[PDB]
């Protein structure tokens, strides 16, 4: 198994969202992944190439057998990851302190929305509550509007499996010195908002208010933003540096002369109507030709359907086909220990056939 | 130093954006952080709470005195992050291949946004850029309208900063069985493409189209959107699951026999209008509390400034006061070896003090 986590052996109790993102980088990354899922789901070869890098093993963890049979593969594993609500995995006997018993070298990964404690640890919830809660929500979308929510990016990945991952790698680390796994505590409203760290530290110091729309990077700068051209389709402008905004002026055959400076925020309408302009006179592709290898900070703002034909897409072999459809390469990328391409998803495997092969 | 990663050393090249920020995760959990910046910058104490949990130090890294001294950093250390266009390092001497000479067991963490080669590397860019070749963006904001940037938590944090860390921690692991160092390079672009992965599996599956405001999750279901309240302020609603759904519809005086279905998507303009009104009769107080403890994924969307006056955030100390204002506290948690409240930024100490302190 090719990458830099060839060797480790991972437990995944079947959930959704974060918790099988997580376990796919691992996988992705050359871990040895087993997932176990309830019978009375899967049915057939998985559709959902989420579940790639991945032994799939049925196993009714309510009965003893299950139960049993489960803190089998624990014991003989670096790595648990569950995402249930807390108490979950206790009620099963596969929590913490059970599972301390047959292996206490075990990363006990615990994926969550609100933590393990506090008033809303039993609430259910979605990306988009979690990142309600912490001010993030607030912050997407324009000045005018109700807030928009970034897809379930910030929460479930970002904020979620990506902690997760560093969680579990940070514990492995620690484990070379204390020779002991121990309990690693993911919570989507905790991640999320060391994601953000970023705009709690600006609005610290005076550089970002919470008015929705009207900062840097939200797109109430008009030199951060997306502009709409003669087509219909779009370009996105991140020209924040004076020489880089500069060289799209340029571009766009606007003298600096006639125009407001490019941080007077008092003028930001006439300058937005300016570029507004400008932009919407010529298409997307135009746009695209006239600024490619341009330090001005305009790209295409691709379609998924497209993002196939880019050739800089194309050249760093960023997506491989995958059953009618395209699908991201493993990420990061290593020079000695390469990844390889993602197994799909295999039929499933008996939980016996693991434990003999594990040894 | 209190956490998982005691005794980690890192050396951070100053950039901006996503190689700081994973610097600060690193410092968070317990690693030791030098940061070089040079010495045009520095004033003060830097007022920026991203470089909290580091020592600073000047170098001008094109004298002959600034390169040997950073040598003798990565020499003794165990990381090295730089978040420059490539061929930077190189040409100040600080290449891979250079640091390889004098430490073969160095992490080179690489930082981009479009990778170490292909057409587009020498282009500057922000997240709005890599986000917008890969599909990312043009999927965010209502249909009717432009994209809308979800500030830059998908390029530089979730899709950069997360996965240069991924990549530095995996690569850790690695050296354990083979008592050698490698390159990561972490290219935004990349790292976004597998963040949102969930999208390219489902449009794989016919369950994701690119029609913007038209998905499950962007904001087209009105169940997983937000709306505006009576006092202007707004929820979000994330009842996915139909139970949730069904909690949530009862708590809103609703009677499921005379909406549309939950999902019949030609008639969920008409479900949106009704849901809409219902919400409009109250403010968003009421609805936080008629709705906690339930399973209805119905929360209050709180602006930055109101987040330290939440429950649930108070209680499990999400956040720390410092400085301005609230800050996040680290990310994720741990049983045993439990992160630290972050130190602030550690005003200019001179680089040699350093070498003193490691050996
Ligand atoms: C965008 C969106 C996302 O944001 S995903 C993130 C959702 N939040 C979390 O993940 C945070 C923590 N988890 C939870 O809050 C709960 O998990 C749920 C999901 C709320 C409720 O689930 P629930 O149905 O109440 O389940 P519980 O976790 O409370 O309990 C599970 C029950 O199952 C039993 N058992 C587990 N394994 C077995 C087994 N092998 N055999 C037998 N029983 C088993 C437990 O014992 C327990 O039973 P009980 O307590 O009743 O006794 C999102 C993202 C992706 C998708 C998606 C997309 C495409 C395809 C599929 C999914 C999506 F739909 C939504
Ligand atoms: C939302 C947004 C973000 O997305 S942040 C992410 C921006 N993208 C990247 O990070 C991708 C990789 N990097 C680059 O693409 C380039 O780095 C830039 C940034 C385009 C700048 O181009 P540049 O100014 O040409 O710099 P180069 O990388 O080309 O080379 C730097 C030169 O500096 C020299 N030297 C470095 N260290 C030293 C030293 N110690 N002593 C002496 N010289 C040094 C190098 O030698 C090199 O020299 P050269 O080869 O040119 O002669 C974002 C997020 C946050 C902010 C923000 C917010 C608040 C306050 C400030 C910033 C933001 F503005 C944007």
């Amino acid at each position: 198994m090719a990458g830099p986590l060839s060797g480790l052996r991972v437990v995944e109790l079947a959930g959704i969202g974060p918790g099988p993102h997580a376990a796919m980088i691992l996988g992705d990354l050359g871990a040895d992944v087993v997932r176990i899922d309830r019978p009375s789901s899967v049915d057939g070869i998985s559709r959902d190439a989420m579940l790639r890098n991945r032994r799939i093993v049925t196993a009714d963890l309510k009965s003893d057998q299950g139960l049993e049979l489960a803190l089998k593969l624990i014991a003989k594993a670096d790595v648990l990851i569950e995402g249930y609500r807390p108490g979950v995995t206790e009620r099963l006997g596969l929590g913490p302190e059970e599972c301390a018993k047959v292996n206490d070298r075990l990363i006990y990964a615990r994926m969550t929305g609100w933590g393990q404690t506090g008033p809303r640890s039993q609430q259910a919830g979605h990306d988009i509550n979690y990142i309600s809660l912490n001010g993030i929500l607030h912050a997407i979308g324009r000045g005018d509007e109700r807030p928009v929510p970034p897809l379930n990016l910030v929460g479930d990945f970002g904020g979620g499996s990506m902690f997760l991952l560093v969680g579990i790698l940070a514990a492995l680390w620690e484990r070379q010195s204390s020779g002991k796994g121990q309990v690693v505590d993911a919570a989507m409203v905790d991640g999320s908002s060391v994601l953000i760290q970023m705009m709690w530290a600006m609005r610290a110091t005076g550089m970002w208010t919470d008015t929705r729309g009207a900062n840097m990077l939200d797109g109430g700068a008009p030199y951060y933003d997306t502009y709409e051209c003669a087509d219909g389709r779009y370009v996105a402008v991140g020209a924040i540096e004076p020489q880089f905004y500069a060289a799209m002026l340029a571009g766009l055959g606007l003298d600096a002369a006639e125009l407001p400076p490019q941080n007077d925020r008092a003028r930001w309408p006439e300058l937005r109507a300016l570029l507004t302009e400008a932009f919407a006179s010529h298409d997307r592709d135009h746009w695209g030709a006239v600024f490619a290898n341009s330090d001005a900070c305009v790209t295409p703002v691709l379609a998924f359907g497209e993002v196939h034909n880019e050739p800089h897409i194309i050249e760093r072999n960023t997506f491989y086909e995958a059953n009618g459809g395209w699908q991201p390469m493993p990420a990061p990328r290593f020079s000695r220990t390469a990844s390889s391409q993602p197994r799909p998803p295999a039929a499933t495997i008996d939980i016996e056939a693991v434990l003999t092969d594990w040894d």
